């Protein structure tokens, strides 16, 4: 009743070009079985959205990677938010929601925008730059570690630690094995910066620790919640900004529309998140037998959600494979959906918006002028190198 496929969604060939295989996964049926890894898969928008929005049946506390924490030991102490279910999820979620709240965004927006304008000014003096290292990486690194309250020393561990986290959600392939082999210095830095004395006053980390006296989290929970922001607070933003620049370089007509109305900047970034979904996949684990898309799935089964595929499902999107900066993007699942929907989405959108706004106002053309290189990760989609020439407006 359920089609069995041999597609490996964590193979380098898949990463290099996932879109044909994602169509094969969608068109095979609403629920597939992936024989390579012994997991169920859902690749259409409808089932991915349904799974995300049923946390009782499709839980997160047994891991949102391949590994089932009821069977294997987690590679690090589980996240108190990403790998918790309601009700244990609820109060830590509330703390991060308030720390990264609409009101917090007002306190950081002027500085984030000035830093974006300054970065584009700097890059326009160089002309030919690497839009990953020099822009997608450099700009979030210039604003987010400071907003966290991190010291200057050791920041080189942040992106390697995040890549390790992304690879560790995957199956036990070479990407995951090698990440864990190299992990010790990055984990040691990150865990140490989570302690209250190492977080500068007024930043995100200090604000998490300040919430330890409301009854929502205890002092011993705050280091792990800081760890969540050091895990997730950079690499997907890097990849999303790089994807947006890639899209503007590939679809010059959309750069021209963006230049003509810079207030499209926020939606241009949101469309880039839909189009080149920085988080491609997450897992859930069934807590009971469940019927999903006409399929019966037993208890204790891993279900792989293809978020990038759901964001390109023609059953939900018109011309899904077009980058359209005026698309109604509401409802895409690049940030998830439901109770775990990205608690840092306002930070990511702020960074993406103000960077795309600075490009819209300052740059006339973005031309790829070198070999584009892909960055491979079991969970993240993004580029390693994006050589571009920036022409000033
Ligand atoms: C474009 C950038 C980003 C993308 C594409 C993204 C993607 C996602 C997705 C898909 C989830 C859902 C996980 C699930 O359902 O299991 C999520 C959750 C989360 N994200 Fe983001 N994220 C981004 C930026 C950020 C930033 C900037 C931060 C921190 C400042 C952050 C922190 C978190 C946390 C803590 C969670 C867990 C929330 C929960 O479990 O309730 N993310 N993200
Ligand atoms: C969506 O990506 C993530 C979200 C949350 C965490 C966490 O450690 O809580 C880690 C991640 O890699």
């Amino acid at each position: 009743t359920i089609p069995h496929l041999a597609i490996d969604p964590f193979s380098l060939d898949f990463f290099d070009d996932p879109y044909p295989d994602q169509q094969t996964l969608r068109d095979a049926g609403p629920v597939v079985y992936l024989d390579k890894w012994n997991v169920y898969g859902v690749a259409r928008y409808a089932e991915v959205h349904a799974v995300l929005n049923d946390p009782t049946t499709f839980c997160s506390s047994r891991g949102v990677g391949l590994s089932d924490f009821k069977k294997e030991k987690p590679w690090r102490p589980p996240s108190l938010i990403l790998e918790a279910d309601p009700p244990a999820h609820t109060r830590p979620r509330a703390v991060l929601s308030k720390v990264l709240s609409p009101a917090t965004m007002k306190t950081i927006r002027d500085g984030f925008a000035a830093a974006a304008d300054a970065k584009v000014d700097e890059l326009l003096q160089r002309g030919c730059i690497d839009a990953i290292a020099d822009l997608a990486e450099a700009y979030p690194l210039s604003v987010f570690p400071d907003a966290m309250g991190l010291k200057q020393e050791g920041r080189e561990h942040l992106l390697p630690y995040a890549g390790l986290v992304g690879n560790a959600f995957g199956p036990p392939n070479e990407l995951r094995q090698t990440a864990i082999e190299r992990s010790a210095p990055h984990q040691a830095y990150v865990n140490e910066q989570c302690q209250r004395p190492n977080l500068a006053p007024g930043g995100f980390g200090a604000c998490i620790h300040a919430f330890t006296d409301t009854g929502e989290i205890t002092p011993d929970e705050a280091p792990l919640l800081v760890r969540s922001l050091l895990s997730a607070g950079l690499d997907t933003t890097v990849n999303g900004i790089g994807a947006a620049v890639y899209c503007l370089a590939r679809f010059p007509g959309e750069l021209q529309r963006l230049r003509s109305d810079p207030t499209l900047a926020r939606n241009a970034f949101e469309e880039a998140v839909r189009f080149e979904s920085p988080v491609q996949t997450f897992f859930r684990t069934t807590t009971r037998e469940v019927e999903l898309g006409g399929a019966v799935i037993g208890e204790g089964e891993k279900v792989l959600m293809f978020l990038g595929s759901a964001n390109r499902d023609p059953r939900r999107w018109s011309d899904p494979d077009l980058y359209d900066i005026t698309r109604k993007t509401s409802g895409h699942v690049g940030f998830g959906s439901g109770v775990h929907m990205c608690v840092g989405q306002l930070v990511a959108r702020l960074e993406g918006e103000v960077m795309l706004s600075a490009l819209a106002r300052k740059v006339a053309a973005i031309d790829i002028d070198g070999p584009v290189k892909r960055r491979f990760n079991n969970t993240l989609r993004g580029l390693e190198s994006l050589p571009v020439k920036l022409t000033p407006a």
